[PDB]
């Protein structure tokens, strides 16, 4: 079936995507013709296609924002840094967990140094038996799912992963040599230097409703609105060929989609499922732009006429 819960709820902090990529793993070992990690940890698993002379990558990341262990303090609270973009301000009160143990961000009895997780020790000594420096701490959250909408946190880019997930499990024909990928964060040259893909297609999560006081609920990516079609990236090339290739598909399959609105080397193109804050870690999607999202994916991939217009 579909594995957004397992993957939203699991920890894999950046610089720790073992268990994520364990999972993932798991999952699609039966459904490709080849699966490995990279040096870097990558999982890279390849589906054939019926012509072998071109190569498409499709991927996603499975690193999400978290902390890391910097200090037990002779107490039992444990100082912590961030490992990605986090606003210190909204920390206090939130649950963490390291090693399947949970805790709570509080002050020390808009700094980190000011905050301290508290998984209820006394000492450093009774910390130390399930804690060390260098741990990583990700947070705590449910997943619920109701009336087509979803919440719970990592969404931005477990949502991608189980988006190729659910392509594998719906049984793919690729055109052509497709790899999906499922990225780490690195201490892209490599995996495209390996690969050496004609073209690629990032499937990210854009997430809406950064800031509360001034959130824009009308110019924006919205929920329902269907996957978003990136134009311009900054990050990647994304020549007219490919954008147009992927609308027309889009539009060919009666399948929704909008523009991206916001507030590797190789031609690509970026879809993105949309998802809106409720209260960092969370956010919410919807059900139908997820589904609508796999299934463009599936046509690109199937297709392949994403490869040949830039070949």
């Amino acid at each position: 079936g579909m594995y957004l819960k397992e993957l939203s709820m699991m920890p894999g902090v950046s610089g720790d995507e073992g268990k994520v990529r364990d999972f993932i793993k798991s999952k699609i070992e039966g459904l490709v013709d080849n699966l490995y990690t990279d040096v870097l940890g990558n999982l890279i698993a390849l589906k054939r296609g019926r012509d072998s002379s071109k190569k498409l990558l499709v991927s996603a990341h499975m690193d999400e924002v978290g902390f890391v262990v910097s200090k037990i303090e002779k107490d039992g609270k444990v100082s912590f840094l961030p490992v990605g973009g986090v606003d210190p301000r909204i920390l206090p009160g939130k649950v963490v967990q390291v090693k399947n143990l949970k805790g709570v961000i509080g002050y020390r009895p808009p700094r980190f140094e000011n905050l301290r997780i508290d998984f209820g020790f006394s000492s450093a000594d009774e910390a130390k038996k399930y804690v060390s420096i260098g741990d990583y701490v990700s947070f705590v959250s449910d997943y619920i799912e109701k009336n087509g909408r979803a919440v719970g946190k990592a969404f931005d880019d477990r949502a991608g992963c189980s988006v190729l997930i659910d392509v594998l499990e719906s049984g793919v024909s690729p055109a052509y040599d497709t790899y999906f990928v499922f990225t780490v964060q690195e201490e892209s040259a490599v995996v495209v230097e390996q690969l050496k893909p004609t073209c690629a297609i990032v499937v990210e999560t854009t997430t809406a409703g950064d800031n509360p006081e001034l959130e824009e609920r009308k110019w924006a990516t919205h929920l329902g609105d269907g996957p978003a079609i990136t134009f311009y990236h900054r990050g990647y090339v994304i020549p007219k060929e490919i954008f147009q290739t992927i609308v027309d598909t889009a539009k060919n399959n009666d399948i929704p989609f909008q523009m991206k609105r916001r507030t590797y080397g190789v031609p690509a193109g970026v879809i993105s499922t949309p998802a809106r804050y409720i209260h960092s870690p969370n956010s919410i999607i919807d059900l139908n732009d997820y589904e609508n999202t796999k299934k463009l994916i599936k046509v690109l991939v199937e297709e392949g006429k994403i490869v040949e217009v830039v070949s």
